[PDB]
């Protein structure tokens, strides 16, 4: 996989964000993970916890899979980085977001993603406590 450009438009909750891609604006959703909706326990940490990265970020890139790359609402479907870091990682190893959404042949980082719930789960963080 490769990481293209993109800028930070608007963030939006835990797991989407709004970002110019090929100077067009987008909304992404992050693949293989689920942050709780706003109104949702942990809903607005998982929020802040995306808007601070991305915010913060110097550049951010998205890298789409092997698969699809946009669902059903016209959202990308990527692994954002922030100056980079993953932030789809990032979530999951907080314990902010859970390992979903894995469909076959857009699923290279789900070993990664796991291993960072496991660890999410042993240290008892946020959704796991
Ligand atoms: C993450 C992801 C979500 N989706 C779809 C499945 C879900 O459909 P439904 O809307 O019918 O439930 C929805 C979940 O997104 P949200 O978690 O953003 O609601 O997005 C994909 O099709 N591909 C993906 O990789
Ligand atoms: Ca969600």
């Amino acid at each position: 996989l490769h990481k293209e450009p993109a800028t930070l438009i608007k963030a939006i909750d835990g797991d989407t964000t709004k970002a110019m891609y090929k100077g067009q604006p987008m909304t992404f959703r992050l693949l293989l993970v689920d942050t709780p909706e706003f109104n949702e326990k942990y809903g607005p940490e998982a929020s802040a916890f995306t808007k601070k990265m991305v915010e913060n970020a110097k550049k951010i890139e998205v890298e789409f899979d092997k698969g699809q790359r946009t669902d059903k609402y016209g959202r990308g479907l990527a692994y954002i980085y922030a100056d980079g870091k993953m932030t789809n990682e990032a979530l999951v190893r907080q314990g902010l977001a859970k390992v979903a959404y894995v469909y076959k042949g857009n699923n290279t980082h789900e070993q990664l993603l796991r291993k960072a719930e496991a660890q999410a789960k042993k240290e008892k963080l946020n959704i796991w406590s």
